[PDB]
């Protein structure tokens, strides 16, 4: 699928919402529901809590958090990373607005003495809910039920 065209929303679950399809894999896909904040990391209290037996602590507690700015754009703010955060090779600054776009790639962490690249990564794109909810990624926080 991936496939179709956009225009004026009226159903329940409908329209597009933005998302992060993890690269290199079809599943993980962070929901960017529009003026919803969604902080990824590992420890308890995050929305989304990624945890692995290789390296886990590559990752650490609000790793990142994206929202619209009050203008009414999507961008992502590092909460202060310890190991740093990459968006479209480029570094990001703790506590700093970076306005994304569809075709970004994010980047949590900074890849190994075996890995060319990060073991976690995703890309910014526009997929309705009925295109992320089937490959919808691990909530750790709150949703309505």
């Amino acid at each position: 699928g991936s496939s179709g065209s956009s225009g004026v929303t009226g159903d329940r679950a409908g329209g597009r919402s933005w998302c992060l399809r993890r690269v290199g894999m079809s599943a993980g896909w962070l929901l960017l529901e529009d003026g919803c904040e969604v902080t990824v990391g590992r420890g308890f209290g995050v929305t989304y809590q990624l945890v692995s037996k290789i390296c886990p602590l590559m990752i650490s507690r609000n790793h990142c958090v994206l929202k619209q700015n009050p203008e009414g754009q999507w961008t992502i703010m590092d909460n202060k990373s310890l190991n740093g955060v990459w968006l479209n090779r480029a570094r990001l600054e703790p506590l700093r607005v970076y306005s994304i776009h569809q075709g970004d790639y994010i980047q949590l962490g900074v890849p190994l003495e075996n890995k060319e690249n990060a073991e976690y990564e995703y890309e910014v794109t526009e997929e309705d809910w009925e295109t992320i909810y089937p490959c919808l990624s691990p909530k750790s926080g709150p949703s309505s039920g």
